[PDB]
């Protein structure tokens, strides 16, 4: 129950899972807490300790704003931090199978949340099922989000940007140096993450400092080329100083703005994060990844285009209704408590909310490409069109474009299309297969029969868990034993992808082809 790490001993705890045992090490620190003079700076090496660190409970989440739009609603509150917020939050978790494995493949989870929210202690990121069922080791880490993790004064070590990504990177290196003692194989490490976590995984594929820290990569509903994933150096500067004046720390010695921002309390920085953008959207990433010249040496679309990334296998995918969740966060006529039938005029109003800095012509171009119906009667159109608009633009086609360009350099790629709405989904049915609701199936929560899932959901998750594990172990996301559909490699010519659902697992081609050609070629010009 005790493991000796390179900086000290850690005590874990035993968990009963599916008539077996999983050993959990919740809340191991991997960096010196970024407090006081270290706020906004890269994570620092952790001083060795002499006692037994008790890693028997999730540690603090990093400071962050909370989704308060539906108090008491499990559909939104399940994503809010389930542990204390604090700047002392650079910790990680380890689930190892019992008995202790000998050279187990390691899965490292990076949570999403728009680079402003999220925590690894969430119930749907519980790594005990993966450890139990597939005998892999699951690692997850907390990393700073929001301005505390991504405030950027480019070149300035007081606030260089991408600190949260560097938290992630330091956690990966912790796995490199320590996971063998847990029975993990440091040479068989697969990163996986969702949304901003997935975009973070994609940026680790491009960051040279991360190329030796992992083997393979899984990208769930996200990639760096998504329009929300990377902040310009222009916007970054304009935004760190908008925060400065909003907190009354505007100076000319740029270093002196940071020391002044370092004395304001976390909540004051949190409450001003929202107003630093002129017109926000429900997908606004006020403080995100930037081209810092350290973690990210160039603009990532160029690195992707010119083949500058770790050459390895990727597993990429999206859900059928990526965009619906965001429409009840500002789009008029929408609500989780009715079926949100909206007019043409409300649809047009919705575009101005999701594309506020977009010209009149650009917004008409979106309307034109998405509102030439197969059929004019049906009242659900403008409602579903707006969801497809936000979904295709923000997630699906950035992911497809990332997979096309990555695969063009000779690596095996696998694309999935998750289209099962969970039986336990608390959101209304018109939102469909929502953003983030493939995660519970990936972590194998439907495998616990005591948690209200249908047996078809247990079987789908069990296959997904096997495919994910086989990809991590072997670079190939097949289920070989139960006469399952083979998952074909995604090539840029034919673009085959695999659909994931309870009934029919089928091979299709060229997902959302007509929609993405608009989004990836025409729309970036407007
Ligand atoms: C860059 O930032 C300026 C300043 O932002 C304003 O001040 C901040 C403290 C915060 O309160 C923001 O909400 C403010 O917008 C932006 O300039 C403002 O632009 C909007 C309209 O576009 C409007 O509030 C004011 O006319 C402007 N204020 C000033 C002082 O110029 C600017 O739009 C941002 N973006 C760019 C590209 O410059
Ligand atoms: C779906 O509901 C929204 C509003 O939700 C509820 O209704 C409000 C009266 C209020 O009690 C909220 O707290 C509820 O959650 C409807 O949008 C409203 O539509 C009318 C139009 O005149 C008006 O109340 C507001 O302008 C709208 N509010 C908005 C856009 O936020 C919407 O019409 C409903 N749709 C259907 C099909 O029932
Ligand atoms: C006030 C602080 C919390 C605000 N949220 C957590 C934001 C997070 C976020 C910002 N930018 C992003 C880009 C891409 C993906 C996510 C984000 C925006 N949404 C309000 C997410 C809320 C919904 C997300 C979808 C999953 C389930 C339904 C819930
Ligand atoms: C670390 O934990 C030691 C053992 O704690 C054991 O496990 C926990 C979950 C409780 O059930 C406790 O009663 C058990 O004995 C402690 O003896 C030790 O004091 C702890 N040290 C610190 C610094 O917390
Ligand atoms: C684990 O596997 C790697 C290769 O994947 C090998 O180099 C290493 O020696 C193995 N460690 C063991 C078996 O303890
Ligand atoms: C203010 O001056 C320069 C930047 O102009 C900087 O090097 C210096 O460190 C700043 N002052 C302090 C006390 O850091
Ligand atoms: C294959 O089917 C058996 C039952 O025939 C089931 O117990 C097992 O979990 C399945 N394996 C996978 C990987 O789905």
């Amino acid at each position: 129950i005790i493991i000796a790490t390179k900086n000290g001993k850690v005590r874990g705890m035993q968990l009963t899972v599916f008539g077996g045992t999983v050993t959990a090490f919740l809340g191991i620190p991997y960096a010196q807490p970024p407090l006081g003079r270290l706020r906004f700076k890269k994570p620092q090496s952790l001083t060795k300790w002499s006692d037994i660190w008790n890693a028997t409970k999730y540690a603090n989440s990093c400071c962050q704003n909370i989704d308060q739009s539906f108090p008491g609603f499990h559909g939104s509150e399940m994503w809010n931090p389930n542990t204390d917020l604090s700047e002392d939050c650079l910790y990680l978790n380890v689930w190892i199978p019992a008995p202790k494995p000998k050279n187990a493949t390691v899965l490292i989870w990076i949570y999403g949340g728009g680079f402003q929210t999220g925590t690894s202690s969430l119930h749907v990121y519980d790594g005990k099922f993966l450890a139990r069922v597939e005998r892999v080791i699951v690692v997850s880490m907390n990393y700073r989000v929001g301005a505390l993790g991504f405030l950027a004064l480019p070149g300035n070590p007081e606030a260089p940007g991408n600190m949260g990504l560097f938290d992630q990177q330091l956690a990966l290196q912790w796995v490199q140096k320590n996971i063998a003692a847990f029975g993990g194989n440091p040479k068989s490490v697969t990163l996986f993450g969702e949304s901003a976590g997935a975009a973070s995984v994609s940026l680790h594929l491009l960051s040279p400092g991360s190329h030796s820290l992992f083997t393979r990569a899984i990208l769930q509903s996200g990639s760096f080329n998504a329009p929300w994933a990377v902040t310009s150096l222009y916007e970054a500067r304009n935004r760190t100083l908008n925060l400065a004046k909003l907190t009354g720390c505007s100076r000319e010695n740029e270093t002196e703005i940071i020391k002044c921002l370092r004395n304001k309390d976390p909540q004051e920085i949190l409450l001003n994060e929202a107003f630093v953008v002129p017109y926000g959207t429900p997908l606004s990433v006020n403080f995100g990844p930037t081209v810092d010249g350290d973690f990210l040496t160039d603009m990532p679309d160029i690195l992707l285009e010119l083949g500058q990334f770790k050459k390895t296998q990727i597993l990429v995918g999206v859900n059928k209704d990526e965009g619906t969740a965001f429409l009840v966060y500002g789009a008029p006529g929408f609500s989780k408590d009715n079926n949100s039938i909206i007019t043409r005029k409300e649809f047009q109003e919705g575009l101005k909310i999701f594309f506020p800095g977009v010209s009149e012509f650009g917004k008409e171009s979106i309307l034109f490409h998405y509102t030439d119906w197969v059929d004019d009667q049906r009242p659900e159109n403008y409602r579903e069109a707006l969801g497809d608009v936000v979904g295709d633009y923000n997630f699906i086609c950035p992911a497809l474009e990332f997979t096309k360009k990555f695969s063009e350099w000779g690596n095996n790629a696998f694309f999935y299309y998750f289209e099962h709405r969970s039986s336990k989904l608390p959101w209304p049915e018109w939102m469909g297969v929502m953003h983030g609701y493939e995660i519970e199936f990936v972590f194998g929560l439907p495998l616990e029969r005591r948690d209200q899932y249908t047996k078809a959901e247990e079987i789908l998750s069990r296959s997904i868990v096997k495919r994910w594990a086989n990809f991590a172990k072997y670079g190939n996301p097949q289920e070989t034993q139960n006469q399952s559909t083979s998952w074909p490699v995604f090539k840029s010519t034919e673009q085959k992808y695999l659909t994931l659902n309870t009934e029919s697992t089928r091979i299709m081609t060229k997902l959302r082809a007509q929609q993405c050609r608009f989004w990836t070629s025409f729309f970036p010009k407007v």
